[PDB]
């Protein structure tokens, strides 16, 4: 079968990978990186995770299969993390979560379950969003299409032409909103914002479903929670797919969450049974390692309190990039209005840079983005900040 | 969208667990268990994980993501031991594999590669085989249609039954193959029954599928593969889904891998591109620990000296354990001939025993097993072989 089977494409940031390390250059900057490193260029393994995981090496007997959802323990965990510890969903206990390989893994159980189970057909996504959920939805067969989101020319979020866009999906259609941190725009709805969504989406019949990989890179682990809770508390039914990829630094051993609410305890069992139908017929029962991790931080209060600062620490040193960033460049000089990345929450925003403009800047400079101008403000650190600014005033 | 969504089913080992739990009698044995359990009842984790898990924790400085394929190691590892040390399949790179999570997970990324990718419509599976083979190729749209095997009241493979079977499948379709320890009955073709089907095979234009989750368990790892061996000698392509959870004890860590054969490196490349394109949409790239644990095992020679033998106590563990069911059995009189049980190899067997047999086995001894009379021999140890031998008597 396979002599006539098409290659297919390599994902933006792989190339750019490829042709950075191929590139002899020395000062060279690779700002595509889509994961986090710290001010010397690395993405050590926390200290609380090391030390979680000297803790299981020691305990662990058995290396028997986990339940179809996962351990129950990390299931408590990121209920209470998700909708706030004394929350009104836990207690009528109308939510189910299912511990899955990732976020990606989160949304495609999701994809699988809706597919097979109800009538969506449609999934609405922001333009842009994170590039891998058009093919997650389309595996599954539902189609997808686009909201309006980013104002590029003004570079924030266009809720008008939002909540136009969003008037063309009907009742029963998923629409797909990121918690925090927007990917790629770092443009975050401000909270009445998420309760007029809120309000809206009840009205017009939209199954709600929450991307959320990065609660406690904007504000603070409750406060990026605070839009999910806006719709939490008006809506009957959500899924919400959570990562622990980038808060935990736990990137490879592929812990995320796929929770499942519904009106009332019962329609949850009933509907989650075949989520757990889903994730039989895909990998069978979750990798134990990287959530075993997960629950020990968060239910030991010594060891959560060591995370919390480590994810502080994480938040705050994007956030001082953020500033040099805009500071070095209005301090060497041209026609900067790069204000609005003092604005934008996370590690992504698009720079405002032309796709000609991001290739001098590799070719002549060896800064490495990706050509619509997206950059990852990870790759930034006070040492490499004057010779990027630098680059960047030469190509403007 | 979820107040009419019906129930899903729970699959039989589970309700067993569940009613065995629940059942106040302390002699009570379940033998339908689905894992290796030791002589105390217990399924450990291997010494050699402890070490190789101490090791990583001391080396390990990242959890940044692994490529779609997971470590290139754990690859070389699993093609040597598939397909032999020097074969010729890896010097002329005609193989490529991918690391996912489980041989579930594998079977799933295969079902998803061929179905988008290929012509197949259906894939054949042996009567019986391991449920979840049906929801699998069929949450992928990939129509399943069993061949004969197992020949009911002679305990025997029906050689001739299996090919007249074959013969209704087409050029294009894909014959699923248990490498050897075939879930359930324990039954294997010998090695010219191997060869005679490898023949047909490439005659009839079949796409062969071996699902190998057992090497080690029937004689040794290089005998184990020597089926799979003669299919990969003579065909230009073939999938083989492996798994590590029995073999290495690991099956929560979720390690197993999908390999790609193709007559060239070049087409075994472009296909392999589209199967890093299937598992980039369902869980992006794969759960590092439990394939990590297995590549610096398999690569040193002190840590898999100890891992090798800790497999051969493993299955002459079981191996002496059919011994005893059959002679413990003889020794407490019935009109027996369970001589079978000791030419089946793997944990899986069928006793024999009618359904209202397994059901008074339940009821009036506590001794649980699933309603087809299939057996798990790794639940069986010389503390409790007489009391289980006892019920059965009293039953037949
Ligand atoms: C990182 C990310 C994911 C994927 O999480 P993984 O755990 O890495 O698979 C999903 N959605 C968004 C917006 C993300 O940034
Ligand atoms: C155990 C088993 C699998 C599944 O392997 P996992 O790694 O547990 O998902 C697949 N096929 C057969 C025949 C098996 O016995």
């Amino acid at each position: 079968m396979f002599e006539n089977i098409t290659a297919a494409p390599a994902d933006p940031i792989l190339g750019l990978a490829d042709l950075f390390r191929a590139d002899e250059r020395p000062g060279k900057i690779n700002l595509g990186i889509g994961v986090y490193k710290d001010e010397t260029g690395k993405t050590p393994v926390l200290t609380s995770v090391k030390k979680a995981e000297q803790y299981l090496l020691e305990n662990e007997t058995t290396k028997n299969y986990l339940g179809i959802d996962g351990i129950p323990e990390f299931g408590r965990c990121t209920q209470e993390l998700l909708f706030g510890k004394g929350s009104a969903l836990i207690n009528d206990k109308r939510a189910r979560t299912a511990q899955t390989p990732g976020g990606t893994g989160a949304l495609r159980v999701a994809a699988d379950f809706l597919a097979k189970n109800t009538s969506v057909k449609r999934v609405w996504v922001s333009n842009p969003s994170w590039p891998n959920h058009k093919s997650v939805f389309n595996s599954a067969g539902l189609e997808v299409r686009e909201y309006a989101y980013y104002d590029a020319e003004n570079h924030t979020l266009d809720f008008d032409a939002l909540i136009n866009s969003l008037n063309e999906a009907q009742a029963g259609d998923v629409v797909l909103f990121h918690g925090c941190c927007h990917a790629p725009t770092g443009i975050d709805p401000t909270l009445e914002q998420w309760q007029t969504l809120a309000q809206l989406s009840v009205e017009k019949g939209w199954l709600p479903l929450f991307d959320f990989a990065y609660q406690g890179f904007a504000r603070g682990l409750e406060e990026d929670a605070e839009g999910l809770r806006a719709f939490a508390a008006m809506h009957k039914e959500l899924i919400v797919a959570s990562s622990y990829s980038k808060n935990f630094g736990l990137y490879n051993e592929r812990v995320g969450a796929c929770t499942l609410v519904a009106a009332d305890s019962e329609t949850v069992d009933r509907a989650f049974s075949q989520m757990k139908a889903a994730i039989r017929a895909n990998y069978s029962n979750p990798p134990a390692h990287g959530a075993s991790v997960v629950a020990t931080i968060l239910s030991n209060d010594a060891l959560r309190a060591i995370w919390e600062q480590e994810l502080t620490d994480m938040r705050q040193r994007i956030q001082r990039m953020r500033q040099l960033f805009v500071n070095t460049l209005q301090e060497k000089g041209a026609n900067r209005d790069f204000s609005f990345i003092i604005k934008q929450n996370g590690m992504f925003s698009f720079s405002g840079l032309t796709k000609e403009q991001v290739l001098r800047l590799r070719e002549e400079f060896g800064v490495y983005a990706v050509a619509s101008g997206l950059v990852n403000v990870a790759g930034m650190t006070p040492d490499n900040m004057a010779p990027l600014c630098e680059a960047i005033v030469a190509v403007l």
